[PDB]
RNA sequence: GGUUCUCCCCGAAAGCUAUUUAGGUAGCGCCUCGUGAAUUCAUCUCCGGGGGUAGAGCACUGUUUCGGCAAGGGGGUCAUC
C-alpha cells in the first residue's frame, strides 16, 4: 500500500560526476545495482544520457566488447 | 410344524442359466437304478501344441527422480520504431 523521492535528488542533481563534469543524464543500472561500493563505471547510451553500470560488471564489459569511446569513468562524491 | 417297523448296497448339492425370481421353480451340473457299447476314462513317462499369469523389462501407453544438452517463455544489459 506504501509502494521517486531517491531518484528526485539526482533529478536534484549531484551525485556522479565523470571526469570532473557535473548535472548528467547519469541513471543507474539494474543488472549491476551500483552503491557508492567498488566506485562505479559509466556509459554513454543513446538516450538516456549516461548509464552508471556499476564499475566491474559482465554487461558493462559487454559494452567493453563493443564500443569503448562509449565507455567512462565515474564518481561519487557526496 | 409333524410325518410312526427292520436290515442291506450306492450315495449327493448348496453351482451355472432364466425367472414380478432371488428362502420358490424349471433345464442343466452332481445322485441312484436299469439297459447297451467304444482299452472309451483316470494316473504316468515320452511326444505335438497355444498361450502371457507369476516373474522380469521400460521400446511402446502412462508414470518417476537425477545428471546432461537445451528449445522456448521469464528478468535485465546496449536496444526499446
Amino acid at each position: 500500500q506504501l509502494q521517486y523521492t531517491p531518484q528526485n535528488r539526482s533529478k536534484d542533481n549531484g551525485r556522479v560526476v565523470v571526469e570532473g563534469v557535473g548535472n548528467l543524464m547519469h541513471h543507474i543500472a539494474r543488472c549491476c545495482q551500483p552503491i557508492p561500493g567498488d566506485e562505479i563505471v559509466g556509459f554513454i547510451t543513446q538516450g538516456r544520457g549516461i548509464s552508471v553500470h556499476r564499475a566491474d560488471c559482465e554487461q558493462l564489459a559487454e559494452l567493453r566488447s563493443h564500443a569503448p569511446e562509449r565507455i567512462v569513468d565515474a564518481v561519487w562524491g557526496e
